[PDB]
């Protein structure tokens, strides 16, 4: 069922990084990785997170649809595609911190938990700050979990409703042109270490879908575009794109 393949390594310390690819052929229900051990360790998810709270806003009411505005609060922050106002899509493409903060609070701490359970959604734990816990809370999720998590997704499977499962993958959409779509979701997480990024999400293909799940040691910001990078070297590797 499930597959080491070392080989890859290449492409983490070719750019002096560490980490770990999961890929998951959804045809041959047969996954991949390049280390067993680190595709279930359990890490903060991040950014990633956006995702099942995407769901849960929408399913709740706490999100109308993906063209409501919400406002800058007017607090200048460090991230200028955060100073203004932002939609679902938006939001979620410059992974808008403060505005997920507040779907968090609206939701509160008793829906935000059983959803989590219902979604099986990694260790199922919000402790911490409800307006925070997904970057310096309890929560982890390893790389084979959210791989569990996204092909319920996919198959519109999660305990929410169809609607709001079609339109998080709409807000998920990252790249398509003539051989593949890319549904998926960055992350980086600093506030505990190790300091890691994730890319987790699928490509679409004409005849079949391959899920992935990634995340890599990040000390610093630098190397943010090699979530998306090293990826795309296993994709081409494996001849899932050109």
């Amino acid at each position: 069922e499930w597959q080491e393949n070392k080989s890859w390594n290449a492409h983490f310390t070719e750019h002096k990084s560490q980490g770990v690819v999961v890929l998951w052929n959804e045809n041959k229900q047969q996954g991949f990785t390049n280390n067993l051990k680190r595709a279930n360790q359990a890490f903060l998810p991040a950014s990633t997170f956006k995702i099942p709270n995407s769901l849960i806003a929408l399913d709740l009411g706490v999100v109308k649809d993906e063209h409501q505005v919400f406002k800058w609060d007017g607090q200048t922050r460090d991230i200028a595609t955060w100073n203004r106002d932002h939609n679902l899509i938006t939001a979620m493409k410059y992974s808008v911190v403060p505005v997920y903060q507040e779907f968090a609070r609206q939701i509160g701490e008793a829906r935000m938990s059983k959803m989590l359970h219902a979604f099986d959604y990694g260790n199922e734990d919000i402790s911490g700050n409800v307006d925070s816990f997904w970057l310096d809370g309890g929560i982890r999720i390893s790389a084979t979990e959210q791989i569990s998590f996204l092909r319920k997704l996919y198959h519109n499977k999660l305990h929410v409703s169809e609607r709001s499962q079609r339109i998080v993958k709409q807000a998920m959409l990252t790249e398509a042109n003539g051989d593949y779509i890319i549904r998926a979701k960055t992350g980086y997480s600093t506030r505990i270490e190790p300091k890691i990024g994730w890319w987790v999400g699928w490509v679409e293909l004409d005849d079949n879908v391959w899920f992935f799940a990634m995340n890599m040691d990040m000390p610093t910001s630098d190397g943010l575009g090699l979530r998306q990078a090293i990826t795309k070297e296993v994709l081409k590797q494996e001849k899932i794109i050109p």
